[PDB]
Order: C-alpha cells, then structure tokens, then sequence
C-alpha cells in the first residue's frame, strides 16, 4: 500500500495505488483506498481493509451529519481530533490502520493519525510499505512554489518509484485534487494515462 | 475447499466442489458450500463449517426481511456491506471463514469478504485451499467477452484443476448460473457430468 | 521466485523469472536463477540466495570432474540422487532450498528436489511461491504431443500468470531449451519479448 | 501415504500408492513407493522422502554385499534386524519413517519397523496416513488360505479404500508378488487396472 | 469410542461399543452411547461424557417440549440444526463431543455434527477413536440397496473390526432400528451374539 | 503391557501379554516380551519396542561370551548388576524400558531394574502399565509355599485380570518356568489354554 | 486414597480408608471420606478435601429437602443425575473430585462420578490413587452369587492390598453396608478387626 | 547507516554517510564505511562495526596476497564469489553485516552481499536502514547516460534526503570515484562541502 | 524528544524540540510538544503521541472549567495533582507519558509526573530520550541568580547538545516564558534563531 | 562507573571515578578503573569487574612483549586493532566490557572499543552509566584549542556532572595526563581535591 498527500498554495494533492494483498498473494488489482468524507475532505487508507473501511463510514456519516446540525462544513483539524479521539478511545484493542486527512477549510491542510491517535499536521505526507520511498522523493523534489499541474506529476511519479521497489504496492493510481473553487475532483484515469506516458515511466 | 466466481455482461457464474475435511480424514464427499440467499443473490463458503452455516443462516433471514420491509431485493453491495459490518464487529472472536457474493442488482456485481470484515469487489474472485490453481487457470484463460455457456466451461476446468492439486479439495461441481431474466438457477447434475466429458476432464 | 521446467518428446525446457527481494522489499530486478551445469543438464534455484548459489558451484565442480575422469556427461537420474545425498547429509542443518534438475542423457528427465534431500521425477514441474499458479496453467493446458515452440509459448504464460499473483516474482523471463541435437540453448531476450507480445502479455 | 504387505502360503504381496505431498499440495503423482533390495526381498516406505530414499540405497548396497560375500541372500529376519540396529543408533536424530520388509527365505515373512528400530514380525501389515482404513478392511476379509489372485485383489481394494479417505493417498496401485518359484515380480500396469474394473472400482 | 449411523431404503440404523475410559484405564464396561430421543429418532455420542449426557438431556426435552406445542415431531434435519446453533453459541467454551442424529420423517436421514455446530447430512457416517476403521469396512463392502438384516450385520461387522485394533472400543455391541412401521426398536441383547455367532465374530 | 515374575521355593515363573501398540492403535496382536538369555536366565521387557530389543540383543552376546570364557553361567545378581552399569552410564540418553530379570544359580531369583540403572531383588515383581492391576491379585493370593502349578495359575489370573481393566495389554500369555532340573522351559500354547477355561476366563 | 463401592443382590456395600495427605506429609490419619446423604443413600469421596467437604454439605442439604417435599426419598440415578449436573455447570472451573454414590430405591445402585459431571451406572467401582490395585482383587474376586458377609470380607481384603502398595492410602477401614430391611448400618470398630484378624491381614 | 553504489559507462561511484549508533545514542559523528581495498576496488560496510571491521581486514589481506602470486588486481566477481563463500560457511553464526563491493576490471560492476552470502550483480544498490529513500531517489533520477559529475551530484542528493528521515543517519558525506584512468579517488572534504552549497542543501 | 523547564526568580522558563518519529523513522519535522493550559501555566509532553494529545485536552478543559467556577486560575500544586490522580486512576491501563507542568500563582513551580502518577517539585527538570544530555548541562552551568535572557540561552544550549547526542530529538527550538507581569509569552522563531547564531549553535 | 578521554593539540586525559557496585550495593569506593598499559598509554574499563580486569593483563603482557622484540612502542592505532580482533574472536561469548584506549605515538589519540570489537576513533569519549551526562558537558565546553589546565579542569566538571545524576558513580576523581615530553604522569589526590575547591564543586 502507498498513499500520499501534499499541501499547495491553494490546493491539496492526494493520491494511492490500488493493490489488496487477502490470504498473502494478490487477490486484487483494483481496491479502493481514496475516499471523498466531506465537500472539501478527502481521506486515505492503509492497514487492515476491514478496519478501515468501517473509519471510512463512520467518518462519512460524522461529518454530514455535522454539516445538516451546524450548517457548515467541519474544519479540517476538527476532522483530524474526532478521529484521535476515536482511535485513542480503543487503543488497546485498536483499529490497526495508518491514515491521512487534507482538505480545505480556510486553508490547505494535510494530517497524519496513526493507530493509536496521534495527529500531527505536515506540509505532506505518506503512509503504507511504499511511504519511505515516497519520502525520498518528495524530500528531493518537493516544492512550496509548484502549480497543481506539476504537484500532480510530483506524486505520480512518487508513487510510480515506489511500485517499482515495494512488492505490496502495484495497480492503477488514483489522484483526487481539492479547491475551493472546484471543490473535491478525481482525476479522471485517462489523463492520469497521458500524464504517465508524458513522463516516460511506462 | 474451492469457491469461484465470475462476471459476465449479464451474468454472474459461481461454483464449489463438496469434499468436507472434518477430524483430519475425507469424512463426507457431498456437503452443500453454494447456497441462494436472494432472488438474484448467491454465496460460497470457506472455512469452519458451523460458523460458514450460522452465516448462512442470518443472511437468508436479514434479507428476506429486508425484501418484505422495503419491498425490493437487497442491493449486493448492500449485502456485501451488512456482512462487512457483521464480521468486523467480533473480529477479535471472529467467525473463521472466507465469502463470496456476487448476483445482479442493476448489474453483474461479485464481492470477497474476509473474516476481518473486508469487502473488495472484483471480475472474478476465488477463495479456499484451491484458490491459487483457480487464478492461474482464469489469468490464463478468462475473457470478459466470454457467453454463458463458456463461462460454465471455463469456471468446470478451473475447479477441475484445483481438484488435481489441492487435496483438500474434491467431488462433484456444483455451478449456478444467475441472470434477470431467468433469476438464480442451479446447473443440473447431469448437465454437469455431460459438460466434463466434453471437456475431457474423465 | 517463480520456476519452471518441462519435459516433451526429444527436449527439456525451463524457465524462471528474475525478481530477488531482500531486506522485505524489491532490491534486485534482474537476478540470476537459472544455471547451465553441464553439456546437456540445467538447473533452476529458488529459496536462500547464499545456499542456491553455493549449490550451483558445488555442481558444477562434481559435474565437470565426473566428465574428465570417467569421459561421458553424468546421467540426469544420477545428478539428482548426488545432490539427494549431499541435502540429506546435513537435513537438520540444512540448505533452505528448491531445486529442479532437468536434462537429456538418452530421453528427457526433469527432478525435484526437495531441501531434505528427496527427489521426484516427474513430466513438469515448478518451485517458488509461484508455482500453485503455475501448476493451474499446466493442469489445463499442458500437452505431451506438444512442439518445442507450443512449449516455449506455455511456460511462458504459465509464468507471466504467476507474476500477476504473486508479489515475489516479477521482471524478465529467462527460457532455455535443452535437445540433443543442439544441447543447451537459452533464448535470446529480444525473442522471448517477441513471444509476449504475440501472445498479448503486454 | 499407503502401504500394505500380507502372508500366504508360499506367498508374500505388497502394495503401495503413489501420491507425495511436497509444500502442502500434491507436487508428484506418481512417486515410488515400492522397491526390490533383494532377489527375494522388497520394501515399502512411508513418511519423510529423503530419509526413506537414502535408507533403500543403503539396504540395496547392503543386501548385495552380503550376498556376494556369504553366497547366500540374508534371510528376512536377518534384514530387519539390520535396520533395527541402524534406526536405533540414531534413535535422537532419527529417520522420519514408517518401513514394511517382506520376503521369502523359507516361508513367507513380513516385517514392520518403527523409526525408533522396533521389528515385529506379523502375518499383515499397514503403514503411512492410510493404514486405518486399510486395518479395517484386512479385519473383515483377510484370510489365510487365500490364493494368490484372491490375495491381490484384496490389497487393491484395501488401497482404493484408503484413497476414499485419506486425502493424502492417491494416484495408481503398484503390486509385487515374490515367490520362491518366481522371483520378485511386480504386475504389470494395465493387469491392475484390468482387476480394478473387475473388482467395480471405478 | 465407536459408533455408526447408516441409512437404507426406509430404515436408519445406529450401533455403538460400550467401552468408557475414566482416569486413563478401562473403568467403566457397559458404558450408554446411544439413546432414543423422539418417537423415530435417535443420537449416538462420543467425547467427553459429561458434556455428552448433557445434551442428551437438553435434547430429550427440547424434543419433547416441541412434540406437545407443535403436535407434530420435529423433523431429522431441524433437531439437526437446533443442535448446531447451541454448539456454535459456545464454541470458544465449547462442548468436546461428536455427534450422530439419525430418523424417519418422511425419508431416512442421517446427520454428523461436530464441537463446533458443522451439520452435514451422509449416507453413513461414523464417529469416535475407531471410525476410521468402520470407514474401510464401509466403503468396500457397504450397498445402498442393502436389506435391513443385510444392514444389521454390516454395523456389528464393522464395529468388531474396531474392537481389535482401536484400545479404546470394546465391549457388547448395542443396535437400534428406526422404522416408520415399527418405530425406534432396540435389538435385544441374546440377537446381537446369534448374529455374532453365525458371523464368525467370536 | 504386563509383565510378572515370581519366584518359588525351587522354580522362577515368568509371564507377559502379547499386545503392542505402535502409532496410537494396535498394530500388533502377537508380539514378543519374554527372551530366554541364559541356560537358566530369562528376561521381560516393557517401553520402547527399539530400545527394548537392543538390549536384548546385547544381554545374549555378553552372557554367552561370559559363559563361554568362564566356563559357567553368569549369576542373576551379576547379571542385574551389568544391565544396571549399561543403564546408569547412558542416564541422561537413556533406554526407556523397565526390565525383569529372573532365574537359577543357586536359589531362585527375581531383579527389577529400572532405566536409570536402579536394581532391587523381590519376591515377586511387576512392569508395565498392567502391573498395579497385577500387584493386587498378588498381594491378595501370592503364597511363597504354592507349587510350581498352583504358580503358573497365579501369573495367569494376574495377567487376566490386568487385560480386562488396560487398554494396552492384550493377546494371549505367554508362561516359562525355570528350574535346575529341567533348565528354562516355555509352556506349550495348549496348555495355557486348558488352564485359561479350567480356570473360568473364558 | 482408597473408596471401593460394591452392589450384591439386595445390598450395597461402600468403603474407605482414612490417610489424608496436607502439605506433602501425613498430617491426618483418621479423616473421613465416607457419609451417609439420604435415608438409604451413602457417598464416598477422593481429591480436593476442601471441594468434597462442599459436596457432601449441598447434597445432605437438596436430598433432605427433596424428602420433605415430595414426601418421598431422592431416587439413586436421580441423585447421580443431580450432581452430574452440579459438576458439569462448573467444569471450567471443576471441583476436582471423584465421586461414588449407592445406595437402594428399589433395587441395588452405585454411580462413579468425575469431575466434568459424566456418570456412569456399574455394579462395583473404586476411587482415588489405591483404585487400581483394588481393581485387580476385585476382577479375580467378585462374585455376584456373594452374601452380604462374604462381600464385607472382600471390600476389606482389596483396600488392604491397596494400603500396601499405594503409600497416599492407610490408616483405619471403614465399611458401610445399605439395605431396605436395615436402612444405612455403619459397621462398628471393633467387628471390622475382628474380620481383619480372621482374615489374617495383621 | 547510508551506504550508495552505482556504475556509469567507465566509472563506478560509492558513498556514506559517517554516523555511529554505539550504546542507544549517537556516540560518533565521524565514523569510516568506505574502504579502498584493492587498486580498482571499494568496499562499503553496514550493520554491526565489529563483525564489519574485520571482514575489511581480511579483504586487504586476500587481494594483496592475490595481486602478489597472480601478478594480477582480482576481478570483481571474483572478489564478491570470495565474499560469498566466506559468509556462508558461518551462516547459522553470521556475520551481521550488509556489504556492497565496486570496481574497475574491464568494465564497472557493483555487487550486493548479504550476510548469509548471497551476492546480486546490480546497476546500482543501497544499504543500511537509509536506503529505501535513497532507492526512491535514484528510481526517479538515475540515469545510464550520466556524466561523473552529475553521478556525484546525485548520490550526494540521495543521501542527503536519507539522512533527513532516518535518524541512524548523519554526518558528512564520504564520496570515491573509480575509473581505470586514474584509479581510486576519494574525493577531498572541501570539494564535496561546494556541491552540497551549490545543490542548495545546506 | 527533548523537554526541559526551570525556575528563576520570578519567571519558568519551558523548550522543546520538534522530531516525531513515527513508524520507526523521522515522519513529521515540526510537531508540537510545548502547550498552554492556563493563563499562567504551560505543560510539555514526552512518549506516545495519542495519549499525549488526549491529556493536554484534558487539562485544557478542566482548568478552563475550574477558572469560571471558581473565579480564580488553579495553583500550579494543584495541577500537578489533579494530574497525578488521573494518571495513578489507570496505573494497570496507563497512559505511555512523562509531564512536565510549570507557572506562577505565588511564585514559581515546576513538577515532574511519570506515568504511574508520581508528582515531584523540583527547580528544573527534563524528560525524553535526550534528558540526560539536558542534565548535564544543567548540572554544571545552572544558576538560581540568571536573568531571564540568561535562562534562555541556558535552555537553548541545553537543547542543542541533546539534538548532537540524540537521534530521537531534532528541529527547531520553541521557548516559553511565563511571568506574573506578562503572562505566557512564546518567543518568537526568529528570535530564537538571532540566539542561536549569536552562541554559535550553527 | 563514568569514564572519559579527550584529546588536546599535545595531550590525552583520560579519568574515571571509583566506585564498584558488587551485589547490588556499594561495596568498594575506591576501585580502581584506569590503568597505564605502555610508556605512552593508558586505558580505562567498564562493565564487568573479572573480565575487565583480565583484559588489562592481557594488554600489559601484549605491549610489553611488543616493545622489547620490535624496540619501539605499539602504535594507539595498533593497540586498538589488537584489542578488536580479542573482543570479536569471542563475540558470542564475549567480555561484557567497554573500552577507551589512548595515547601519543605521533599524535594523540583516543579510540572508543565495544564488546564486539568495534573501534572508532574520535577526539573525545566517554563509557559507563554516567556517560550522557558527560556527553552533555563536553557538547557545550569542548574546546580544540584547551590548554592541559583547561582540559583537566573540564574532565573534573564532567564527571563531577555525572556523580550527581547517576547512582552507579561516585568517589574519588582519578586524573592522568599523557606528553610526550613528560611521558604518562597520575595527578596526585591533593592537587585534584585543590581543583575541585577551586571550582566550587564542594
């Protein structure tokens, strides 16, 4: 599993690959670990599939109900407590999952919660088998001052590096892109395809 | 053990051997690991028996329920998701088996359920013992253009396969084939036999 | 690590792909498992690195001795039973190998050895955490009556089947072919690439 | 694994199966089971591969020096006592296998020998994860004044079932037959599968 | 421990030993394993014996309870299930018990249920420390178009087999007979040595 | 197993079951546990068959060379002494047997040694998992002024007794009398049979 | 510890010894393990002091007010049915005794009782660490044809076997016997060594 | 620990890093992982010092004694197959070391070795608890067509992201070049100070 | 992590490092460990990161209570004891954490609370894995008389030799400083750096 | 125990304190842990008293033996060597010491040796218990350019340090100060005590 997310001036960049690796061989090519949880919230996914995938519906129903009672959209840090809460409440007998959490409220955000927690906020970051491969990336590469276009290049060819060197990690990449303006978009595969093939790495 | 399922256009095929491994020796070479719980809905089981057909038991009763309720079928994810939820409850004291769903909603739809409560759809899943043999037979072989007719073929030779390798696994295939227009509908036994001898698998 | 090795009328043919993973992650892409030890004898690895090659060396020394003094190819059955004994005499400190010997002395010959020093001959083999799937492809589609290409295009599938399940076999598939009339032959890699993309493997 | 040696009159027959389990799966389907160490002698082996294998190259070099330096076969007793000795010296580092010797010197005898070196003579036995079953049918319908035909289909249908119940047992049934007018003589192939449909077994 | 259930034609048969092992040695001779449980019904039991008597009871007044509400018997596959779902509620503390139900409802039916709430339903099924050699006497010599006195000398036959290789069975040899004619009917004792007797068995 | 041994005012009678049990099961219904090791010596064994027998083996070879060197037959007290040093220098990889010992060199003599190498001379003895059954029909009935036929009855009772309340003794008794007179004799299987039914155990 | 229960035509005849064991040592050499529960209805106990001390006080306690209500003495398998039931609710945290129960309702009992709550009907049984050696007299001994005079005479000769070889068993005999005519008679002291001498067992 | 190998057209590359983890904390900065162990040869040490320190001691000592009787620098592959032979010979009492070894013969090559000897030929590899971030550096970044100062550049960046995510890395950066014109040469500290200003890393 | 705190005359003075090391590597630069809690009091943070974060809302919500209910802000005593009963509540179930809590109500204070719920008053004291650096420092250059400017570069001094020595501890320093006449004030960044560079930190 | 070594422009001082914890207590407070091992050397011990204690006879005997065959002083850099291959000759069975070992050959040195033979070398170092706080110390006071009085004065504060925060340390202060012009001269108990008074450090 290789998840990643970075902040921008006005935009965050979150993306995963899709391979599920049930019973110790590849059982599928094709799972889901980014996820829309709000209008301008997204949220990533890494460990135990059925842990996560029960964070993924409960943060879903939180946070609209959040939204129907007080009539706006929860702020990002607030998203990124009530999950440090819930996680911390059962930490031992705990959800045995790495998360991520970016989304726009007055400005781009990017959180960290690991299993027993803790939530520490980060210009990006990266979870899964395939992180520390990520991270040399980003370290190398990563600017402040990028475009969306080429913070989109950034993370594929991060997570590109990291397919290659991580057995766990393989499969299609999912890029979702959030604004304000535009709100939570997912890129569409096609133009992730041609993003592929203009950067050389198939 | 050995469970398949595929997908056609408007399709969904699934079949099991019967060989039951109870006390460490072939104790019975008939047992039932295909079953109907819905109009257009099937599952295979993989695992403890009594806790695979406790299983059995519940979905049958939650969804005809849930049909007199809201008067319509259960959608498979639906389904999917409310054993998803059920397994993952006790998953400190799980029940220790391996599940497939598939059947058609709007549209052909198979899903793997870990004990964990992990829900993944796919084109085509395999669970038990006998698995691996299945992937290599449907990597191989499997073509989403495939008619009814070779679909049944193809999941017979898998199985077949399986059987030759897997001593685990034995007995006579039980395959059911599942569409909108004609609902759930189990493959005579003969229809069965006449299809392996023409495949030159006796 | 994924091996492979067949037997037809007058020929033996083998094959192995080349991903190594040590320290829990992909370091090495193009390693080496398949070995020639003799004029018409080969021999594929899979297990430790340190062990298998040591193995290799150990061969190819008795090998080519055995040649000079007694001035004929050692047997293929005799090959076999050598490294039989030299695994069984250390079985509880033992070589934490997989071995498959194959060759031409008067009729084709392919043997598995196992780390305690047991050796089966049989038409086809494969070792590796890839081999289920190998054996699914094999058990449907394997044929005795079988030319040397239909066989190079066969495990040549059966492998790429294994790549696309198990996590620990990846990169460049290595094919020899053995016969009497031109010995030991590997397959140029521009070929082997011309068979995958005939076949629609890429 | 089974094995299964009876008495006669002048008449000593043995049967094995064929199928190795080597990883958890059925590697070999048609493995050998069943050797000839002596003019008059043969042997079954059950449980580790490599100990077994190592074990009849010792007991054919053994029995054959004999011969040539005493002008005489060693008598039956006589070469279970030698591997009762060799067994039990390594009693703490043993051989992991279930051995039956049979043989004409005098009169028909059969021998069962443990991994620890115990030697009980018997007028029938049984070795390997079968042998339960092949118990209870010797029980029923052994009888000592059998002819030699009616003997042979006895073993056949001790074996087939075994092969019903045992899912580590399977593959074709080899049958030697050793007299003193004829020698060691193993049937041939298509004459067991002439008294197997005979016998209704397939 | 040994007992066995068959079915024929119109007729369920059940047979067990006597033997009770308390404390490491034979303590108990005429030890109870089968009992009636409905008007054509009847359950054989093995394991611990406390744990066994219990649910003998239990069952005797469920059975009961059901028969003076519903004024009808419950039916072979229902007292099945009960039966399963109690073991199955407790299966982490569980009842250390193999089970065999067996009757006439509207057809013969018999039915293996183990500690942890498996129910599958068998032509014949046996249970205990000497069921695997029951199985072998069945399977070669068992026939579904059997006679009831043809039946009744199968199970003594194949219990005394068991006697004299299992240490654990031993003792007279109980019979019952469930009919629709003629209800549950429990063979008498002096019948059981006359058939013994003319068997050969003693 | 049972063993026994007694001594009278000019007689050692010896007796043992025949049972062995070997994987669990009874594999072997007439096994041998009483050897004759001198003109006037026997010995009885219990445990492991292989360790068992090896001393026995060794016993022979010493005491003859003994005989044949010093020109008269070794006495009991020695001979218990040199099976104790055998025991005792191999202490912590020991032979885990439990012996008797008895016969004539100038009185009658009954040793138990242990397998730490503990030797202690008795009246009477018992070994096996049958001997407390046995040491209560002694303790109750044992004369030191009974004959050599009232003896031979007594061990027969003794060993009766102990079949019918353990599992792992069975088979029929074996029975030898040793006397200066008429040296070491085994009775006749006939004649322990017309004491078994004159004595009412059968 | 030594109890001994034995049934003859019209009377039940119960008794013990008095060592009792605490911290390793013979700390008490007249304890009692023998009372009377019911009008005619006598219990002995083995193991845990504390834990049987219980026993006795609850059944004294449920079998008088069974009396008083039902106007009519506990029936002796209903008795055995009750503490089966008392034991088995408990047998993860047992009471770690063993237990006999005799007595008349309309004919002569004795139950044997284990820790897990199995009961079992016989017509003579024996408890503790001496039950063994009491097994032995009791097999070549017993008769059913016994008087009442000759059974106590043989209750007493078998625990004084047992006090001879088993060193956790000693002290004074103690001897009930229960019939309709007399009810619950404890036998006096003094007419207990007088049979002791007569018998010659000091 | 860092540690950096690659090869270019006519040059070979290595670098670490100089922090030492002694005791649980950072008790030297200025540690030597880089050895020149032959005229065209390097070798780079990680894992445990004391096992490290010696193997580059014996290194010296064989490639010296080597170049002295064959007149000749030892190839590459030559010098791993040593390595390889010597860490496998102890591999059940390893060295604890990760060892990579570049060089010059006729062409570069860069070879890993792990600690039970195993030996991979590679374009470039990385060791220590630093090198997945500098594998996701070179994925991305590392091409054939580099010049020796851009390979300079690159192996400086990598292990500069290394070191700003693992926390057993640190200290300055020791960088030698190999090429047949001019040898070994480490590169002095100044010049490696002005690429890290000039890359902006500092 | 690295915490210090210390008292002056009139003012308390608390820094931290920033490094989080999560996964076992350096996920987050700039975590946050120094915090508010009251209007005169500050608290650090050292050990899990969940806990950690739980507790600082904790204080935060019960102080803020405790000011409104009360009127006045809680003596820093208190605090510190309000904590120790919170943490000594779960002693078996304890939160992974090691407290610092400093400010004014009369003069200043700083306590020092371990995980089990101990509270000591001390002048300064610090926690982490880089404390006993910290010590060192202040052992040999801490005086009661220092100004504030002097306490702080005594803070920073402190710090920076714990970031040399201790791989868990890094990042940029955050300084507190808390008096009666000013309240909490954190000093600003660049602040912090013009004292780094004029010590000669960097 | 806290040991310590610095390096100057033309000296080495190395110190330690003297207390000796033998059996969980302080038993001796002036033990003695630095030693002079050559004309130009000297050493200091920690960890285990009987090993330590050998290691320095061993030294002394090495270095003296050098000195006369060769006539010129071991080199620092050889001694380390020396003591490196020792340690890790035996590493699994090692000496639980830690070493520092310095001298003037041409150069000062000081090299930190490690249970396993590990050797580095570096211009200042402490081992024992008290170690970080020492570390700290130096980190903040180290200064190349010290004087000798500077450098003593500074090793005294470090230690003195030590002693308030680790209860393993403790006692009198041993200096020693290495020239090559005045050779290795102990600093006499008085003049350390006047420097400690001088400095305030009592």
């Amino acid at each position: 599993t290789t998840t990643v997310g970075i902040t921008l001036k006005d935009a965050v960049i979150m993306a995963t690959e899709r391979r599920v690796t049930m019973e110790n061989f590849i059982m599928h090519k094709n799972g889901k670990k980014l996820f829309q949880i709000d209008t301008y919230t997204g949220m990533t996914i890494a460990g135990l599939v059925g842990d996560a995938q029960v964070l993924v519906r409960y943060m879903k129903a939180e946070l609209e109900l959040y939204r129907l009672q007080r009539r706006v959209n929860m702020p990002i840090e607030a998203v990124a407590t009530l999950l440090s809460n819930m996680l911390n409440q059962v930490k031992y007998m705990p959800y045995m999952v790495q998360l991520l959490v970016g989304g726009i409220d007055t400005a781009p955000h990017v959180f960290s919660i690991d299993a027993a927690g803790g939530s520490v906020e980060d210009i990006y970051a990266s979870t899964g088998s395939g992180s520390p491969f990520v991270y040399g990336v980003l370290e190398s590469q990563y600017s402040e001052k990028m475009t969306v276009d080429e913070g989109v290049d950034l993370v594929i060819r991060a997570i590109s590096a990291a397919k290659q060197r991580d057995s766990a990690s393989g499969g299609m990449i999912d890029v979702a892109v959030i604004t304000r303006k535009d709100g939570y978009v997912q890129l569409p595969t096609d133009q992730i395809e041609s993003r592929i093939r203009k950067l050389g790495l198939i």
